[PDB]
């Protein structure tokens, strides 16, 4: 991944997300309900120390549970870094502030559309499939509308 | 849009699974999924229908799609599906769906990743109702159920 949006405001992207489409580098990480990437974004809160936190959805013993990611900043940007076991880095690819933002967790790869809004947007979709390409992906998920309001 | 003037001689042979999308995650996701099916082989029978082999989570199936009145669509009794011919060269790619929703398929002549195929498969794909696309590398081209 090299695409990373240039001049980020991440102060712009706070508030209440809905994951529209999803892609990953091994079929295993999205397949099942309870696969690896399989996390529906719930909100995005950048801290006044610039910071993003991520609360997460994941299907879990066969309800919705809430997470908590903290990704930190680095140098560049649009380039976040989460404290785990093996690095995990967030590369924001692009947004327009005000209805989509693409983004990639990178260990292993795991995408996702964001919408500000539970409706399908297919410009956002295009601009999904226009920054993966190249990337190795072997799976990708699209949500309707009635998915996108349902918990998980 | 289905394959005019389809050749059922010409697409006899060997074929590989390299990508799989259906209008249905449910479909796809699991090994064990209802359209998770591998082709290996397309028969003609004299009769014009089209023989499938198929692998699938890993046992083997032989499945005939029997002719219908319009060319390079084909049926396959209890769960009736249509099988749609989009687009094949015969030489290297196969395109082709499972109607009722939707699975569709992008068939090679050998086990390695192939750009032409890949790009008319998702131009044909871009005006379906598609929620799941998988694509296999060629090392699961050659495995037993990928």
């Amino acid at each position: 991944v090299t695409q990373t949006m240039k001049g980020l405001d991440i102060q712009k992207v706070a508030g209440t997300w809905y994951s529209l489409a999803m892609a990953a580098s091994d079929i295993s990480l999205l397949d099942a309900q309870s696969a690896p990437a399989r996390v529906y974004v719930e909100e995005l809160k950048p801290t006044p120390e610039g910071d993003l936190e991520f609360l997460l959805q994941k299907w879990e013993n066969g309800e919705c549970a809430q997470k908590k990611i903290i990704a930190e900043k680095t140098k560049i940007p649009a380039v976040f870094k989460i404290d785990a076991l093996n690095e995990n880095k967030v590369l924001v690819l692009d947004t327009d502030y005000k209805k989509y933002l693409l983004f990639c967790f990178e260990n292993s790869l795991a995408c996702q559309c964001l919408v500000r809004t539970p409706e399908v947007d297919d410009e956002a979709l295009e601009k999904f499939d226009k920054a993966l390409k190249a990337l190795p992906m072997h799976i990708r998920l699209s949500f309707n509308p009635t998915q996108l309001e349902e918990q998980c």
